[PDB]
């Protein structure tokens, strides 16, 4: 195997961002006049450019296909894809086949971009550009929210014809499904973003392929950075080649109506071969016969749908609906806003991210939203009283400390999706994790915590009230201020509240499912359906909440002696005298009198013997690789030195502050 | 990885300050500089006597051991761009690791953290390895040229990096580490006075080989440890030899006894005397070899090439020499990729600067100030010199900044000096060995007539016309700025200068200036991204200085490669908005050679190019900067940056700050 790779932890850095460090996005993003953006992005849509003349003069279709995959990258199990960062300029996912002939689309947006700078991120434009060109048509969208940072490195990571290239219906059907339930779309809305997304535009199939050169990636310098270049006739507009297929679905292209559904369910379909050799089909008995419009104005087409688009005639539980929507166009066009408003919006966050005057008024039961807040916050000097209140109520440090990080730690930084924000962990898909134990000391931990805002609220000095949310995240804070205060350092974990708290119906619980952490390295919890070794998803687990190597370090280290791992295990905790946030972790394994072999009942831990022969540790393959990594040894060492206590407890403090603080995106 | 030999950007943002445990506002000069010395070789003695189970001494002294692993840690330097040696975070991370001849140091570095744990933040590792060789060296009766301290170490690996056949192959790998035959020699001589090999083996693959590498492969558990098969106690690592009668103590009998007598035999690897051995070397535990079963791998070639035998028989009689000769040497060795003598910290470091050092003068006379500098720039303004050549020369002077090992660099005045000033880079044929001239000029009436004892040297001049360039062209382009200026250099003399040690700094092609050498292993890109690499240019510095350099005039031999600009010498972002541009067409020029021309404005050929000034609009990684810095509104944030850049570049080599 490979050695486990720690630049993965610090991906995206600053020296690499040309804005500097006193950049925020939001600040300028609220600025700019979208009126005067929807102007500049619509008189780029219709004037064509000789660099790829536009078909039916109208380039809306183009940038909405754009759109559709810029953020048809998402995947529900992890969370990274999607619009995000607009990672669709550098990675391989301007070089994938998928993807021909979009690197031109966002050439044409340059004019668009070098007006406003860096008051509109990249991300913004390929996602708001096709907003416009959907709205262009004639069909009004449900909303915009600008936000979505741009970022400047790439990342780690169906067919036309169905299957490998088998051109079948209704075993296309279920290929189509599961790549779309990936993007936890159901029927419903796949069926609705099919059809919706395929009233607009044609397939570029005009000459046979071969003839085309290579992706960009791999393309000659001279080229500017597009490639597929085209051999075949002039190479561009009416002999354009991107998928091999020569489809056009409506006889209006560049206008909304219910002209797909129609001709799908009006003709019969036989198959037939496109001139670059790919399988589609074709209206049988000849009808149609020059009814299609010609992009580049010469004679007609017959009428023609490609291999997928059939599979919704043809797989039951997709034909039902839009037949019923055959019958009734305004439910294809809510269903449609509604699942193209998610797919673009799906990995933004919260919805108190989104910017804009675009945005909409209303909350949509899949963006987890949270009551807004209904009282002034608590004070610097009432949050001292509810912090001795929660550190004189019996619960010990390691359950306190446990249940905030099991709160806080279900965040995924690729998603923005999570986090303690809603006080979800008292709720029904996250109360019974099994990571979090259900059982044991979660309830009582839950009820002794809601009993203190229920004495709090109640005798309040004006309006102040606390939520649920806030008090999980402040016994974690008191509980490591008690710790601290036991090792010798008088300190303050900074807490800002604000944090309320949803309601079980504003839950899904099939949401919150991909969730689960299958392996969390922090917590010493290694569950079944892991692909990699431990150390390999505690790597993964970090990197999703966005903290660094020596962040990552230094939480690992505390969070053992403080007590806060799966079923109190006594794996890693190398320490002593528990309860109490000290550098033992650290300085333990350093140690060289302990030689460290593999438990002879083999179960993936390791026992350290003391140098008389008698058991002294038992580590476990995460505990121990941060004494064998050779640049994971070299940061134990930073904490583990004789005068690194104060730093080691501030640097936690600063770590577990920012973990806490993830997903604050409201203040 | 899916595309192989692309260009990998990742090599500009090294060791960021993400994985830095230590913070932003930690500086490791004024904390090592504080430590006490004494208590640190007092501790580190007691390190080397104490031995410990997991990995026993001989002869009950780790010294030899610590004084390997000082010469492995620091031997790794090339002399080609300066990369390797001890100049922190390479030989205890990954590829140095795992690595055949670097067999029990990897635990020889972890002998060592009683006393790092004792220092913590305030001594680096790299620090610690080679103090620990130098202490261990002088604990043996051998006294030192001196130390310095200051080598801060790195958190990440560094992505990029038998009788006489023997002979000229450790000349090349001694020359290609910048030494001569003499240092070369003393070095093998002294080094090999000082312990054994170590015991051995059946082979190292039935023994060192259980998965045997301590990061690749090695397994948890034993977190680094070349396991064996056989015990590693007392015969290990399986290569049996030992040169010397008294392995831990400095006299002349490694060469007393290399010519005492023949050594014809190879047994299983040097016999001794063709049967003349006896008892008189010692062994680790008890007992005792032959008389020397010695000389390993027939490396006596000291005693056979016939120009290492003749300093060496000199050596036989004369021990003098080779003890300071292997002082100057082993202080070369151990410091060689460290830089300036300003950067060495702590009281062992001698008063004493070798030309080896690249030495420059200290400051005699007093900085000119804020009124001075001011007088000094409209001078140098209105002197007839146009923006192009003051800012190609004070470019030319500092880009010959190696960051590698901190060698070059504009203080020292060496553009001046013969072996810059006829580089082929620096067009002496145009205007260098005028510009020199007239700021020559400008300083002798400047400071002849000065007001006190202020003084400006030719160092400063040059760096200052390069200021007063381009403060010139940013006023002629609508936005006045001030650039930033610190005196302090001093200018260096030929005497001070090795002529035959900067032709490694020699640019074989340099990207900023549009040049291209003949014998370029790499197209013209990758030496762009090599050279701001070694610049310590992040991804957006290279950017902003290319296309400030292009548009400014800065070209080698005024050619109109990459001006994508029809106002002359002044600074705008024409490179950027002209280069996204896509109304015009590039292709090959139909000269068979690299470079372009993107005709079709309407049919006509403008705008030559090439490979290094053209594959930023290719590039999408390099495409999102210029989308960047080519945008409508970016003209006065493209004036600021460039300004930041050129004062990060110039001020590079400053560490007498
Ligand atoms: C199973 C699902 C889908 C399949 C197999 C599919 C496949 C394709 C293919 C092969 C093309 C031709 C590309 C070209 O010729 O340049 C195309 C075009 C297009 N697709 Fe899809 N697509 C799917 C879903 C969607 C979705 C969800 C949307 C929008 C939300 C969408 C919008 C478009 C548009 C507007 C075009 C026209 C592009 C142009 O005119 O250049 N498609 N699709
Ligand atoms: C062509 C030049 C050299 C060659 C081929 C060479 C080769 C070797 C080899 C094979 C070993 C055995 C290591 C072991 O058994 O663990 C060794 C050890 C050693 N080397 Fe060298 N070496 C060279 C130059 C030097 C230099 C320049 C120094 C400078 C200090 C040096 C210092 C040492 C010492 C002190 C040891 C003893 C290691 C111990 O006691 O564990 N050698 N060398």
């Amino acid at each position: 195997p490979n050695r486990l790779n720690l630049k993965v932890l610090h991906q995206n850095p600053a020296v690499a961002d040309p804005m500097g460090a006193a950049f925020d996005y939001a600040a300028e993003v609220a600025t700019i006049d979208v009126d005067a953006l929807t102007r500049d992005i619509e008189e780029v849509m219709t004037t064509s450019q000789p660099w790829w003349p536009a078909d039916y003069g109208h380039y809306g279709p183009l940038f909405i296909r754009m759109a559709r995959h810029a953020a048809g990258t998402y995947r529900i199990h992890d969370g990274r894809g999607g619009a995000g960062g607009g990672m669709q300029r550098f990675a391989p996912l301007n070089s994938w086949p998928d993807n021909a002939s979009l690197d031109k689309a966002r050439r044409l947006l340059w004019p668009v971009k070098k007006k406003y700078g860096k008051k509109l991120s990249w991300a913004d434009l390929i996602v708001f550009a096709g907003n416009c060109a959907l709205e262009s048509m004639g069909f009004k969208t449900f909303g915009f929210g600008f936000g979505r940072v741009d970022q400047w490195e790439p990342d780690e990571v169906v067919n036309p014809e169905g299957p490998n290239g088998n051109p079948d219906p209704m075993a296309a059907a279920v290929d189509i499904r599961e790549t779309f339930r990936r993007m936890a779309m159901n029927d419903v809305e796949t069926a609705a973003l099919i059809v919706g997304g395929h009233t607009f535009g044609k397939t570029h199939g005009a000459g046979p392929a071969d003839l085309v050169g290579p992706e960009p990636e791999a393309a000659p310098l001279e080229q500017m950075g597009l490639g597929w270049k085209s051999s075949y006739g002039t190479g561009t507009g009416k002999d354009a080649i991107t998928s091999g297929i020569e489809v056009v679905w409506t006889n209006t292209p560049t206008k909304w109506d219910n002209s797909f559904l129609e001709i799908l369910y009006g003709y019969e379909w036989e198959l037939t071969k496109s001139p670059a050799g790919a399988w589609q089909y074709t209206a049988k008995d000849g009808a149609g016969a020059g009814t299609i419009p010609d992009p580049f104005g010469g004679p007609g087409r017959s009428p023609t749908m490609l291999a997928t688009d059939l599979s919704l005639r043809v797989d039951p539980i997709y034909e039902r609906i839009t037949r019923r929507w055959l019958e009734h166009p305004e439910e294809l066009a809510d269903e449609f806003a509604k699942a193209w408003y998610k797919l673009i919006h799906r990995d933004m966050g919260p919805v108190a991210r989104y910017l804009g005057p675009l945005v909409p008024k209303q909350t949509l039961l899949w963006q987890d939203p949270v009551p807004a807040v209904s009282h002034d916050l608590v004070g610097e000097a009432e949050i001292a009283s509810l912090k001795s209140q929660i550190r004189a109520s019996g619960l010990t440090v390691s359950q306190l400390v446990s249940t905030a990080w099991a709160a806080a730690s279900s965040f995924r930084g690729s998603d923005k999706r999570g986090g303690a924000n809603g006080g979800r962990i008292r709720l029904q898909p996250q109360v019974g994790w099994e990571v979090n134990d259900p059982d044991g000391d979660l309830r009582k931990v839950i009820r002794t915590l809601e009993e203190i805002q229920e004495s709090f609220n109640s005798a309040a000095p004006g309006n102040i009230k606390v939520s649920f949310a806030d008090l999980v995240v402040l016994g974690g804070c008191a509980a490591i201020e008690k710790a601290a205060k036991a090792a010798g350092h008088n300190i303050t974990v900074p807490f800002t509240p604000g944090r309320t708290d949803a309601s079980q119906e504003q839950t899904d619980v099939e949401s919150f499912a991909v969730l689960e952490p299958k392996a969390d390295g922090f917590r010493n919890y290694l569950g079944k359906g892991n692909p990699l070794p431990a150390e390999y998803m505690l790597l993964d687990k970090a990197n999703l909440l966005t903290l660094s190597a020596p962040e990552m370090t230094v939480l690992v280290g505390g969070l053992r002696v403080l007590g806060a791992n799966y079923k109190r295990l006594p794996l890693g905790v190398f320490t002593e005298a528990s309860e109490s946030l000290t550098n033992d972790f650290f300085v333990n394994l350093l140690d060289m009198g302990i030689t460290w072999e593999p438990s002879p009942a083999d179960d993936g831990t390791y026992q350290g013997k003391d140098g008389s022969g008698k058991v002294k540790w038992t580590g476990s393959r995460v505990d121990l690789v941060f004494g064998s990594n050779s640049e994971l040894r070299a940061l134990v060492e930073v904490y583990g030195a004789d005068d690194a206590q104060p730093k080691f407890v501030q640097d936690f403090v600063a770590a577990w502050d920012k973990v806490m603080n993830l997903d604050r995106f409201d203040v």
